[PDB]
């Protein structure tokens, strides 16, 4: 697995300006999530807990990008309104 947990601070977010990137807007709500691509997403404002069925977990709150591989299925679960940016490749 390739997921890491990291809070880019003003002098890395500049060079990973996720202002270019879109925007998702969500409720606390709880999501299955499946992925398909070496995908990267950036947290502006919410709290999710992700749980891995490999048996690993993700926790990533305000400020925090984060690696997945292709193939990833966790379940995600939103505890505060989520606002989040993108970067998939």
């Amino acid at each position: 697995m390739e997921v890491k947990i990291e809070k880019p601070t003003p002098e890395k977010l500049k060079e990973l300006s996720v202002e270019k990137w879109p925007i998702w807007e969500k409720e606390v709500s709880e999501f299955d999530w499946y992925y398909d691509t070496n995908e990267t997403c950036y947290i502006l404002e919410g709290k999710v807990e992700v749980t891995t069925e490999d048996g690993k977990k993700y926790v990533i709150e305000k400020g925090d990008l984060v690696t997945f591989p292709k193939g990833l299925r966790c379940r995600w679960k939103v505890l505060e309104p989520v606002r989040k940016h993108y970067n998939l490749f």
